[PDB]
């Protein structure tokens, strides 16, 4: 007396060298695919990776079997989707995990391909509700379970495990399949078992088995069907919200992953999409573009650093023309954005320009605007004596006024006289760089200032800085930097004061890409009894700023046992290498730097890395021992436990708080953090190293980030738990600077000064502003940094909005109103028609 057992086998691909040699075999891979299509009749279909690139990739080196592909997409013999690419999700921004599915969906629809289930095969906890946002309620990872996110939304999910080695003997294939049955079976929940198909004669081998046990069917599947059996037969099973050397193995990366990310999501798009109110066009083709060369940098095993020399300078290129694509279309859409804008209101002979704050934030900083002041076509003369004219001139004292004519307080920072050219026409042209101190500008909104020969209207108040004992302070804080050119910082109004803040830390790295390994010997070194160099570089009553220099003495590398137990790839735990004792000058430079207005610290680091086997972090001693922490991360604010080491990732700030004080850490591209047991917050500036690790010898030299770089982070102390998401929405503004565009005077359509969305205060991050691509209708999307029910109401000038979408910018299943809550943790759109 028994029961029987459906067997479900789905071929799929299952498969440290240079992007063009994967890149071959991929061809050679779908051929094979392709040839088992066509040959073989019974052949259900092949699994083609969970990423739609694939065909791309594979079509623009096979470009004749198009028609093939289309075909057996069709028939559903190959299946595609639902992501552009298989992505590292944690390292890369919430918006380029949305915009994976986003490609990948519009590519399988251009197919006339249906959604396949996401797809995990090797490795964030809002997965949950974006898979449900973009109409993937199953998903199989690398028996079957429940996952729910933090906002209680949940998911199917499928562990799915791999357990031509199938035997062509019955004798044979009997304990072959008997083994791998009960394998399958110990952990699966139903009568329905998954048997995956790796590949790199399945219909004969299934056929065999199907003669052999009367107890089990065999049958050449795919997920969707066995999806479809499966969950109506579900008994049980949940798992819920969520090393991290990868997050700073070649930190440069990461550097330029966030500067694209946030050119493409925080400025151009929008740009791009306010532009299109004046214009009647968006440049939909063009971010497609940008979008998926940017992506193409994603993957799990290139954005992490953690693979060949050759790939990473392959990922510089990629960076560069996604980063110029974002340029161009953010310079086109300001250009065509001022045009637009009334500046006759301005007198004759000013000089015109245009603030905007991109972002959903207020925003306050005092900004620098370059502009154009004179200029000498070189039809005038000879160009060496325009040149020369510029320079020599001395320059009249300037005074910055809004629309109404008042005058705004203002600082001519410098002068430069420079050689350039326009369009649609090459110059001598002289420039000056203008302060400005601006205070709470409203969320995507612009203002109009002109440059007008006057005198400057001064800044007015007490200086920020005392350079006599090198402090500083506004309203919020007071800062000393102290001999080691560590800082004790007072919030004024809480009364909680910290220590030691800003010390460097340099420790030995023996390790590899993947994972950090200090020398079993060796106690690193400080700046805790270095002697600064500490100097007052600008002081006035709007912003203050301190440059702080620091000598250390650090090993020159690893000592020469380490290039040999690399050569036996002596596993890195056992490796007696120390750092070397040959030692160098160290030089560690830092500008500290605060405005009048904000509570927020800045800190710039800039380091020509000269040395290697190695990892510099900068650490801030919090005070307060706890158990937990909490760390950016995507569409969501994580609460993580703080190898005897914790290294963890992290997106714009980590924070430890209190039932009374908290610091936020924020930073740019600097993605590795750890909480130690006494509370500091540690971020990694950079991590030096020489081989790719894992299963062999693969030396990677340029792992060892040699050079000059510069990393931006920052500070902000809070009082009571609530202020938090404050200082987490700062943290998002700060990495979103103005854009600045200067202009003639004209007539115009447009207002001087303009707020095009207005937007619901509270905990919220912004995250998108573009539009929808045939449409063209505004998207806008952004999420609860609570648990809490909070409202929120969008609108666009006057105008309320027409639905709620999901994140293919589809209205959502049921409709929600665009009145309604922003429930917890709950990522919006809003669409306007
Ligand atoms: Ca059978």
């Amino acid at each position: 007396a028994m029961t029987k057992k459906k067997v479900y086998i789905v071929s799929h691909s299952h498969w440290y060298l240079p992007y063009e040699e994967h890149h071959m075999r991929l061809i050679e891979l779908v051929d094979n695919v392709l040839d088992l299509i066509e040959n073989d009749p019974e052949f259900n279909s092949f699994h083609l990776d969970g990423q739609t690139i694939i065909l791309d990739d594979y079509l623009q080196v096979r470009p004749e079997k198009k028609e093939a592909v289309k075909k057996a997409v069709q028939a559903g013999k190959l299946k595609i989707g639902p992501f552009y690419i298989l992505q590292d999700d944690f390292l890369i921004s919430s918006e380029s995990n949305v915009r994976n599915m986003l490609i990948g969906h519009l590519e399988s629809q251009k197919w006339g391909a249906p959604v396949q289930l996401g797809y995990f095969p090797d490795t964030m906890g809002q997965t949950p509700q974006m898979m449900q946002l973009a109409n993937l309620p199953a998903a199989a990872f690398g028996s079957e379970m429940w996952w729910e996110g933090p906002d209680q939304t949940k998911i199917f999910g499928l562990l799915f495990a791999n357990w031509n080695e199938i035997p062509s003997e019955k004798e044979a294939a009997i304990a072959f399949w008997k083994q791998k049955l009960a394998d399958v079976e110990r952990y699966a929940s139903t009568n329905h078992l998954l048997m995956m198909n790796g590949v790199d004669d399945i219909t004969k081998a299934i056929a065999l088995a199907n003669e052999l046990f009367p107890e089990y069917e065999f049958i050449h599947s795919n997920f969707d069907d066995y999806l479809k059996a499966v969950q109506e037969e579900l008994p049980l099973g949940t798992v819920t919200g969520e090393l991290a050397n990868t997050s700073s193995a070649r930190v440069y990366l990461k550097q330029w992953n966030t500067k694209v990310q946030r050119q493409l999501e925080n400025i151009a798009e929008p740009l791009a999409a306010m532009a299109y109110e004046v214009t009647g066009d968006y440049p939909h083709d063009q971010f497609d573009y940008a979008w998926k060369t940017l992506l193409q940098n994603h993957p799990h095993d290139s954005i992490c650093g953690c693979s060949v020399d050759e790939v990473h300078r392959g990922m510089m290129t990629r960076f560069e023309n996604a980063n110029d694509v974002g340029h161009f279309l953010a310079d086109e859409a300001t250009r065509q954005l001022t045009e637009a804008i009334d500046t006759s209101v301005f007198p004759e002979k000013a000089h015109p320009f245009v603030l905007f704050n991109t972002s959903g934030y207020q925003k306050t900083e005092v900004v620098t605007v370059e502009v154009e002041i004179e200029r000498l076509p070189f039809y005038t003369g000879k160009p060496e004596d325009l040149y020369h004219e510029l320079k020599q001139k001395a320059t009249p004292d300037y005074q910055v006024i809004d629309p109404t004519g008042k005058a705004v307080a203002s600082r001519i920072v410098k002068e430069d006289v420079r050689f350039g050219y326009d369009l649609p026409q090459p110059y001598m042209a002289k420039y000056l760089t203008v302060e400005l101190s601006v205070k709470e500008m409203a969320p995507f909104s612009w203002d109009s200032f002109a440059l007008i020969q006057g005198e400057t209207k001064a800044f007015e108040g007490s200086l920020l800085a005392q350079p006599a004992t090198n402090e500083m302070e506004n309203e919020f804080i007071q800062v000393k930097i102290e001999n080691n050119g560590s800082l004790t910082i007072a919030d004024k109004k809480t009364g909680e004061t910290f220590s030691k803040l800003l010390t460097f830390e340099d420790t030995g790295d023996i390790g590899n890409e993947y994972i950090f390994f200090k020398p079993t010997e060796d106690q690193g070194i400080t700046t805790e009894n270095v002697t600064a160099e500490i100097t007052n570089k600008e002081n006035s009553p709007v912003k203050a700023s301190y440059q702080i220099k620091q000598t250390v003495m650090l090993p020159v590398a690893a000592d020469e046992r380490l290039e040999e137990e690399q050569k036996a790839v002596r596993e890195f735990r056992e490796r007696l290498a120390q750092r070397s004792t040959t030692l160098r000058p160290f030089e560690i430079t830092t500008m500290v730097t605060m405005i009048k207005e904000s509570n927020q610290l800045f800190f710039e680091t800039t380091i020509n890395n000269q040395i290697k086997d190695h990892r510099l972090r900068v650490l801030f001693p919090t005070g307060m021992v706890t158990e937990t922490h909490e760390a950016d991360s995507i569409y969501e604010v994580v609460t993580r436990p703080n190898n005897p080491t914790n290294p963890q990732h992290q997106q714009a700030f980590v924070n430890v708080h209190d039932q009374n004080k908290g610091v936020t850490i924020f930073n740019e591209g600097l993605n590795e953090y750890e909480v130690l047991a006494d509370g500091t917050i540690a971020v990694t500036l950079i991590r030096c190293v020489g081989e790719l690790g894992d299963w062999g010898y693969f030396a990677t030299p340029e792992a060892q980030c040699q050079g000059e770089y510069t990393f931006k982070y920052g500070l902000s102390l809070h009082g009571k738990p609530e202020e938090r998401f404050a200082t987490y929405q700062q943290a998002y503004s700060a990495q979103i600077p103005f854009t600045a565009a200067t202009t003639a005077r004209h007539e115009g359509k447009l207002a001087p000064n303009h707020v095009y969305l207005t937007t619901a205060e509270g905990p919220i991050g912004w995250t998108a502003v573009k539009r929808q691509e045939q449409t063209n209708h505004l998207v806008v999307r952004g999420f609860n940094l609570t648990a809490q029910n909070i409202p929120c109401e969008l609108h666009k000038e006057t105008q309320p909005a027409t639905c709620l979408t999901n994140v293919l910018e589809e209205p959502l299943t049921p409709a929600i109103e665009v009145d309604a809550p922003l429930r917890p943790f709950e990522i919006r759109t809003w669409r306007f028609e």
